[PDB]
């Protein structure tokens, strides 16, 4: 990914490393390379309510698939996450266009992590 990506990633610390690595393994669960794509991409879309097609799929790992692998991995999947953080920009300009449908990395990271303890209702989530 970026430098400044990559920076971010290793910048994250043990337990937010750790948070994040844990969206990794759900969105690549039975992955047998263990990295996330399409079909584990479509999986992790499915529980946040959405169903992109397999198109739509690729596209969006392309989106953090600088290198053009097609899929996120460990190191790819957690420039997502940074990707959404940036500069604690957020955007409201973008509006439904070229998609009519935006997902939230903080909304998705929390589908994927509230799957144990609590999450029926949030509180401190
Ligand atoms: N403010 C949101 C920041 C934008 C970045 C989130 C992208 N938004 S996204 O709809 O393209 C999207 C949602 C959930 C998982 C995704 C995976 Cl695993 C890969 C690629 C896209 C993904
Ligand atoms: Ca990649």
């Amino acid at each position: 990914m970026d430098d400044i990506y990559k920076a971010a990633v290793e910048q994250l610390t043990e337990e937010q490393k750790n948070e994040f690595k844990a969206a990794f393994d759900i969105f690549v669960l039975g992955a047998e390379d263990g990295s996330i794509s399409t079909k584990e991409l479509g999986k992790v879309m499915r529980m946040l309510g959405q169903n992109p097609t397999p198109e739509e799929l690729q596209e969006m790992i392309d989106e953090v698939d600088e290198d053009g692998s097609g899929t996120v991995d460990f190191d790819e999947f957690l420039v997502m996450m940074v990707r959404s953080m940036k500069d604690d920009s957020k955007g409201k300009f973008k509006r439904p266009t070229l998609r009519r449908v935006r997902i939230s990395a903080d909304a998705m990271m929390q589908a994927l992590l509230g799957a144990r303890a609590k999450g029926h209702h949030h509180h401190h989530h």
